[PDB]
Formats: structure tokens, sequence, C-alpha cells
């Protein structure tokens, strides 16, 4: 469990990194090597933010410290630089995981094919990543969906019943959603969000 | 350039690793983020072979030493393990680069769609990797060719900064290919002789 947001809504870097380093394996529960590059991309971001943090933990104590310090340090290159860029991408993946799991927990599905995960992953993708992907990467997303597991199999890998698995997940989603929201609002407030497409 | 093959055809782990270290950036010359995971995968292999070798340059002096030693270390798990597995996959990416450049150089081409490299990448894929990829990854490869550059850009990017003609670029590549092609053929031969090749698919 991620720690809850303090009153001031600031996120301490070290403990954020520690918690989110546990999430790349989420993609291993999908059950196919097709999803390895996704895990590697999210891990990459985390590694890079950690590297910046470790150069000076006091100065980069919060995620906000990271953005404001880097903004001065890189001037006209910022925000397409350093840990600011890595976190800009990381939050999108983290949002995918949030929308995806929330959707599953809320019982969104295709009534004709309730044990697929297509409508949920497609929803998450739409809300988290689609806007930042060119048409070629979107066609790759579509191919990758044919590697998706059965919902029941994914929930089994995420592990002690299935009805509770969903409840553990709902409990996880509280502070996770709240933290991700704060990070997005931070990017918006600092005009650190970019829109280029891969 | 890669060191030449000696008489004994034993490939020295340290130089080889140093030479192939220059190759992952090849994929950056393709000009799209779509090829990044391929860069990362080949780099991964190189790094893993280095981590095993660094533990004892002497015991792992040769590529053939890696296979011999690991065979003993890991028993029934081998060859699906360590640097042997890493190089099993590395060789396939290296052969992709071999076949693809070789093709380009030799011509080939389509010319109902004249200056797209779909045909050269495709030959290279078929001959090096397709057999080890299941239908989803192959479908992914198909979508990824849409991101492939035109020929000239590619060559432009390969020599980038040095100031060369297309013709000059090509012959530089041809020169490179001699100890590279020879070296990759020897690695493939070693895997066959040591019964270290696996055929599982991704
Ligand atoms: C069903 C489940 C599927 C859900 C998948 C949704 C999540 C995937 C999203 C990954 C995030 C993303 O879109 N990344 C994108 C942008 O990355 C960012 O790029 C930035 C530069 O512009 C930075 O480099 C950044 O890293 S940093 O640390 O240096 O700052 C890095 O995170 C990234 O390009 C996408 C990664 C997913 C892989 C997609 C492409 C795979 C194509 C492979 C083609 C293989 C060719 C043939 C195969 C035989
Ligand atoms: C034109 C250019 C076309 C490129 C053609 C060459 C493609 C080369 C691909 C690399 C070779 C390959 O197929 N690798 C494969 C096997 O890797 C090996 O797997 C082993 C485990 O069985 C080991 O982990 C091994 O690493 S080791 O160091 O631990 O031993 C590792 O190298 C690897 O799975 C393929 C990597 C290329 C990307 C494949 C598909 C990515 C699709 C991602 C979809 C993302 C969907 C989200 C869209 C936003
Ligand atoms: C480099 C991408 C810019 C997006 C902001 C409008």
């Amino acid at each position: 469990l991620l720690k809850p947001l303090p009153a001031d809504k600031q996120i301490e870097t070290g403990p954020f990194l520690e918690a989110v380093s546990h999430l790349p394996p989420f993609f291993d529960c999908l059950g196919s090597p097709v999803f390895t590059p996704i895990k590697a991309d999210i891990s990459g971001n985390i590694t890079k933010i950690k590297a910046v943090y470790d150069t000076n933990p006091a100065k980069f104590r919060t995620l906000q410290n990271i953005l404001e310090v880097e903004k001065e340090m890189y001037g006209a290159e910022w925000p397409k630089v350093g840990a600011t860029l890595a976190l800009m991408w990381l939050k999108r993946g983290l949002r995918f995981i949030q929308v995806f799991l929330q959707s599953i927990c809320d019982g969104e599905r295709d009534e004709n094919h309730p044990n697929l995960i297509r409508v949920n992953a497609t929803k998450a993708y739409e809300m988290a990543l689609k806007k930042y992907h060119g048409w070629i990467v979107q066609k790759i997303f579509q191919a990758a969906l044919y590697a998706a597991p059965y919902k029941s199999d994914f929930l089994k890998a995420l592990s002690v019943t299935e009805e509770e698995c969903l409840e553990k997940i709902r409990l996880f989603l509280v502070n996770y959603t709240a933290t991700i929201d704060v990070i997005y609002e931070m990017y918006t407030q600092m005009n650190a969000e970019l829109n280029y497409k891969v």
C-alpha cells in the first residue's frame, strides 16, 4: 500500500519510488513476453527518477522539488528532460494501471464475453495513453491485445478467493488514485505536461 | 571492425563484446521510437554476457568457454541459462543486422514501392528471427515496418556527421561485414556443435 496524501499534498520522492518499484511486475501477470517492453519502459522511468534523486536526496525530497529544480537546471529544454520527463511518462503508465484495475473492480465488461479484458484495457488505454501515441504504436497496442490473458487468469496471477482479490484491489486503488491525481495536477499547474506523440 | 577469425576459430569474449557494443545504436538510425525495445533487447544480451564474463575473464576467455563452463555449472537447465541463453538471442539480432545490410548493399528492393526497405528488413527477419516468434510478435513486426525509414535517410543516419556519398556509405558497410559475417557464422556453428540451440518461440 502507498502511504496516504499528507495535508499539503506533497509526495516524498524516496518513498514514492519504493512503492512504485513494486508495480512493473503487474505486466508479468498478463502472462506473455509481448508485455515485457512495457514493464521495461516503466522500470526505466523509475530507475531514472531514482538516479536523479540519489544525486541529492535533500534537494529532490519531493516530486515537486524534482520539477522546480530541473526547470532551473535545464531552462529551455525543460520539461522534456531528466526526471521531469521520466515522471511525465511514468504517471501515464500508472494511470493505465489505475483505470484498468478500477474498471475491472467496477464490473465493466462485454456481457457477451465477460471473461476477456479487452473493454477494460481499451478503456485504460484510451484514458491514459492513446493521445500520446501515433497510429503505428496504436496498431501495435491492438496487436498486443490478442496476447491478453483471460480476466480470471489475470486475477489469479495478481495473487485467497477472487471476490476478495477484487476487494484487495479496491483497497489498493484509494491512495494510488489519490497520488496519481496529485501528480497529474502538479504537471498541469507547472505547465510541465507535453503532448508530443510517439 | 571486428577482429579477424584465428585459425582455431575461438572467439575472444572481451573484444567481441567490445565490438558488438557499438551495434545497438544501429536501431536508432531507423529513426523511430518503435525500434527502441529492439535496441534494449540486444543491449540487454550484451550486458548479461559481460556480467558473466566480468566474474572471471580468465575462465570465460572465449565464447566457447562460456558455453563449456555454463554447461557444467547449470546441468539440466543449460542451455536455457545465463550468457549462453543471452548469446543465443544476441546471435539472432546480429544475424538480422548482417542479412539486412548485406541485402541492402546487394540491391534487392521492390520498385512497385521503390525506396522503402520493407523487403530488406523482411528477408533479414525471415532468415534470423521469424522462426522464434509466435503469431502475435510477428503481427507486431508487420505493424513496425510501417515505421521503417526510407533507404537514404537510413544510410545518411548511419554515417551521420562524417560527410560521405551513398556509394561511399555502402562500401564502408561492405568492409564491416567481412569479419562480422564470418564471426556470426562461427557463433552459429558453435551453437549447433555444442547442441546449445533452442527453438522455443516468443
Ligand atoms: C513537445 C510537445 C509539446 C506539447 C505542448 C503543447
